[PDB]
């Protein structure tokens, strides 16, 4: 599913991301834009052989199992394919664990490089939330 911007904002809100660990909704939308372009089916291979999956490009070295990332963990206890679903529940639940684990949203390199410090509220402009 390719979400629309306000559509994804709405979905993230309902699932409890707005201000989760102090990160306003625009931060999560902005991360999604630059990680996946709002595409639940996005996958990208990393240099280390792991892969990132779904709207928030959650990484198989630590968070989900894809069966091909040696020496990896599955801290979200989920197949990485579950992160590609049209229903963003699994991705949000797993993101919640990621953002709680010490470095906040800096875990998302695209968030740190393209969202952090910017006017992220622009991402929810015009949305009925
Ligand atoms: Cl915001
Ligand atoms: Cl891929
Ligand atoms: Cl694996
Ligand atoms: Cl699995
Ligand atoms: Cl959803
Ligand atoms: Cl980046
Ligand atoms: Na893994
Ligand atoms: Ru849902």
């Amino acid at each position: 599913k390719v979400f629309g911007r306000c559509e994804l904002a709405a979905a993230m809100k309902r699932h409890g991301l707005d201000n989760y660990r102090g990160y306003s909704l625009g931060n999560w939308v902005c991360a999604a834009k630059f990680e996946s372009n709002f595409n639940t089916q996005a996958t990208n291979r990393n240099t280390d052989g792991s892969t990132d999956y779904g709207i928030l490009q959650i990484n198989s070295r630590w968070w989900c199992n894809d069966g091909r990332t040696p020496g990896s963990r599955n801290l979200c206890n989920i197949p990485c394919s579950a992160l590609l679903s049209s229903d963003i529940t699994a991705s949000v639940n797993c993101a919640k664990k990621i953002v709680s684990d010490g470095n906040g949203m800096n875990a998302w390199v695209a968030w740190r490089n393209r969202c952090k410090g910017t006017d992220v509220q622009a991402w929810i402009r015009g949305c009925r939330l």
